[PDB]
Formats: structure tokens, C-alpha cells, sequence
């Protein structure tokens, strides 16, 4: 079998999985007993199977919410029940072939190597973000990575843009804001080198230079975007109540809101988030999270819930795929960015951290398919620039060539991924290694 072991929350890892069981090679999807108990399995092609964070019965990160310790007990208890995992798994007739792993997890590869199970790293995030990780891995750069750091790599072709303050990435730029994520994104690639296969959830026509340079310093094969083929046109609607409401707007008049499913936004951030979409005139369609929206308001929700519908979940590639959409203020996570590209939607981006201020300086200024949310001197975001940035994509002189540049990369995007493309002859090369 082909085990999948993504942090315990994914899709993308899911959505490779498929692609490998087209190609006829069986996935399975590891994952915490917690998570196995508390969710309904992926389905078929996918077995599923479970490990331990030390919290089968409640949530760990819950009853963990310091980073550093939640990993570390996620480390012992993971490696130890990964271990035993192989082993049942071989006695059952069933040994795998390979383990796919998120090497936020890198104790994963450890433990995999000395099963003698093959490892392939699976990288989710930007190849420009992770090759920086990688140079501090690798000690060719130290802490902390300046703009003076991304100037050299842009200088010498690696990266395709350059980086500012405050587009590096804060993990390695101001470590020690976030000490436990600093060590987390550096250690990825301590042992990356002993893999047998190195991918990543991007396409080279994105992030040629940086691809490029992954690829060369790496091994790392570009597999994505890591998406479900419809949404690629590859030919190898639901009925969730968002989506009513979605179909009864204007094209591309909707503005899509979400700062995804990790980071929390306090009380201030929400009443500047929330006005300024009610002050931009425009209907859309704002996901609050259900563990967020005690911080909400009634008189915020009801502010102007004529043009705009708050809900806890919308499924957002159906929503990035809406003739009604035009516009995603989003955070830039990557997943998001992808599912923004794969359906060419211009992007607003409010980045909080990770890989996100870097994704939004690409977006801007060498993808060339949204804005970036300033924040003024006390780094605030103001419900006046929130209205600003909707209104500069949606109607400014500029908008016509912020959808140009995200139905330019659609394209690109949906010409990788299919029967051809680049990121398809590298999942095809990979199915074949493991067949
Ligand atoms: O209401 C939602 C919120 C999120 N998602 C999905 O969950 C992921 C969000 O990830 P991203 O990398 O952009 O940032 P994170 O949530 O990890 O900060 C994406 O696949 C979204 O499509 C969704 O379908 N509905």
C-alpha cells in the first residue's frame, strides 16, 4: 500500500492519493485515532488507518495549545504507534510501499527508514518559501533571514521576486515571535536528503526559478496543483444552502471572505474585517468559523446581511468555481491561493504568517492577479483599506489586468496537471517507481 500521512487536522495529500490509485496502486490515509473516531473516513480508493498524539478521546491541540508541546507529545506517541503501524500492517498482509509524509512530521522519515519502508516527502507550501527554509536547513543562511538574504536569491535567479520586510517569511525573519514554527519549517529538510522522493504542491510555471531550484537542490518534483481533477479539467454541485444563495447573484459580482481554518482573528479584527466589507457596497459571502463566531457581534452580523451571508463552512472550491464570484479576500494560505488559481478568481490577501505574507508579495507583483491589505504604522488593518483593496480589485482602473494574470495562470495550472503537463509526467513518474 501507499501510505498518506499528512498533519492530523488533508486534501492535496488526499487528491495525489487518488492519482496514485488511478494509476493502480492502493492509498491509505493515516491519520489520529481522535480524528479517525470524531470524522467520516475519505472513502473509496482510500483504506484508512490511525496513530496516536496521546489523545485518542479528546483533542490533543485543545488539551495542548503550546505549539512546541503538543508536537513534542505528538513525536513520541506518533513515532512510537507509526511504528507499530508498519509492522501490523506487514503482518497483515499489507506492508507498505511507501510512506508519503508531511515533513512537518519529520520523525516520520525516521521511523519509516528504519521499517525499510521508502519515504517521499510532501511539501504543501510554495517552492518559494520552502527553498528559504531549506537554505537555513542547510546552513547558508542564518537566523535571522533578511530582505538582504532574498535579495541575494533573487539576484542569482532563484527567487523570482524580491522580498521586502515584510514579505519574508516571519517564521525565519522573526523567529522566536514563533520559536516552535521556526524549528518546525527548518527541520522539514533535516533528512530530506535521504528520501527517495521529494514532491511539491506547486506547478514550475508558477514559480519557475524557485521550482527550478528545488528541483536542482532537492529532488523536489512539482505534483500539483493538488486539486479534484473536475476542477482541472481533466477527463482522465452540491447542495449546501451557501450555494442557493450564491447562484442567485450576479456574475462575478460576489466578494468571497475567509482567513482560513487556523488562524483566529480577535474582536478588533473582525470589526474592521466586517465593516469594511459592508462599507464596499458588494454582496459576499463571509465564513466565520464556528470555534470564531462568539467574537462576533449582532449588531455586526445584521450590519448589512441584505447584501452579505455569513456562514460557519462553504465548500470554497465549489464557491472559487460560482459564476457569481469575483473577487477571494482571503488570507493566502496556499491551499487557498491554489483553489483561487485552478478557477481564476483576482485575490485580495490579508496574510497573517507562514507562508502567507510571501504568497501575497507573488500575488501582487509577479503573478500580477490581486492586491495586498496594507496595514497602517501600528501594523492594524483598517476597515478603510479592507474597503479599499475589494474596491481596487472589483472596480479599479487596474481590474481587468488582475483577472487576466489569474485566467493566464488557470490555464497554466490546468495544462500541468493534465495528461502532459509537468506536474502529471511527475506523478507519473512517481506511481510507476511504486508499482
Ligand atoms: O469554509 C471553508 C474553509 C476552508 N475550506 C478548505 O480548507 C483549506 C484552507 O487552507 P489554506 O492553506 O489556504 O490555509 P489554513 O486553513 O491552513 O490556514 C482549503 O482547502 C479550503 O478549500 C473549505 O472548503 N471551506
Amino acid at each position: 500500500q501507499v501510505l498518506l500521512l499528512p498533519f492530523p487536522a488533508t486534501n492535496p495529500m488526499l487528491q495525489f492519493g487518488r492519482r496514485l490509485a488511478y494509476h493502480g496502486l492502493r492509498p491509505t490515509l493515516v491519520t489520529t485515532r481522535y480524528v479517525l473516531s470524531t470524522t467520516p473516513p475519505p472513502g473509496d480508493p482510500f483504506r484508512v488507518a490511525a496513530i496516536s498524539d496521546g489523545f485518542d478521546d479528546a483533542s490533543g491541540m485543545a488539551a495542548l495549545p503550546d505549539p512546541g508541546e503538543y508536537l513534542r507529545t505528538l513525536e513520541a506517541h506518533g513515532a512510537r504507534t507509526l511504528a507499530e503501524l508498519l509492522l501490523s500492517e506487514a503482518r497483515a498482509g499489507r506492508p507498505a510501499r511507501v510512506l508519503v509524509y508531511d515533513p512537518h512530521l519529520p520523525w516520520a522519515r525516521r521511523v519509516a527508514r528504519a521499517a525499510g519502508v521508502a519515504t517521499a516527502a510532501f511539501l504543501s507550501q510554495p517552492c518559494a518559501v520552502d527553498l528559504i527554509y531549506g537554505e537555513v536547513c542547510a546552513r547558508r543562511l542564518a537566523l535571522p533571514v533578511t530582505p538582504t538574504d532574498a535579495r541575494g536569491l533573487y539576484a542569482r535567479g532563484v527567487l523570482g521576486v524580491e522580498l521586502g520586510p515584510d514579505d519574508v517569511p516571519p517564521f525565519v525573519a522573526a523567529p522566536e515571535l514563533t520559536p516552535a514554527f521556526c524549528e518546525q519549517s527548518i527541520e522539514q529538510f533535516a533528512g530530506l536528503e535521504d528520501d527517495d522522493d521529494v514532491l511539491v504542491n506547486s506547478f514550475s510555471d508558477l514559480e519557475p526559478k524557485e521550482a527550478a531550484y528545488m528541483e536542482s537542490t532537492w529532488r523536489a518534483k512539482t505534483i500539483g496543483p493538488s486539486l479534484p481533477s473536475f476542477y482541472l479539467d481533466d477527463g482522465r454541485r452540491s447542495t449546501v444552502p451557501c450555494m442557493e444563495w450564491l447562484d442567485k447573484q450576479p456574475p462575478r459580482s460576489v466578494v468571497l471572505v475567509s482567513y482560513g481554518t487556523v488562524s483566529t482573528f480577535d474582536v478588533a479584527k473582525l470589526e474592521e474585517l466586517g465593516n469594511g466589507l459592508c462599507n464596499s457596497g458588494k454582496p459576499f459571502l463571509w465564513v466565520v468559523r464556528s470555534n470564531e463566531e462568539h467574537k462576533l457581534s449582532v449588531q455586526l452580523r445584521k450590519k448589512c446581511e441584505k447584501r452579505g451571508l455569513i456562514v460557519p463552512f462553504c465548500p470554497q472550491l465549489e464557491v472559487l468555481a460560482h459564476k457569481a464570484t469575483g473577487c477571494f479576500l482571503s488570507h493566502c494560505g496556499w491551499n487557498s491561493t491554489l483553489e483561487a488559481i485552478v478557477n481564476g478568481v483576482p485575490l485580495v490577501a490579508m496574510p497573517h504568517w507562514a507562508d502567507q505574507p510571501t504568497i501575497s508579495k507573488y500575488v501582487e507583483s509577479l503573478w500580477g492577479m490581486g492586491v495586498r491589505v496594507q496595514l497602517d504604522k501600528s501594523g492594524i488593518l483598517q476597515r478603510e483599506e479592507v474597503e479599499r483593496c475589494i474596491r481596487e480589485v472589483m472596480d479599479g482602473d487596474r481590474k481587468e489586468d488582475y483577472r487576466r494574470n489569474a485566467t493566464r495562470l488557470m490555464k497554466k495550472a490546468k495544462e500541468s496537471m493534465q495528461e502532459g503537463g509537468s506536474s502529471d509526467k511527475n506523478i507519473a513518474e512517481f506511481a510507476a517507481k511504486y508499482s
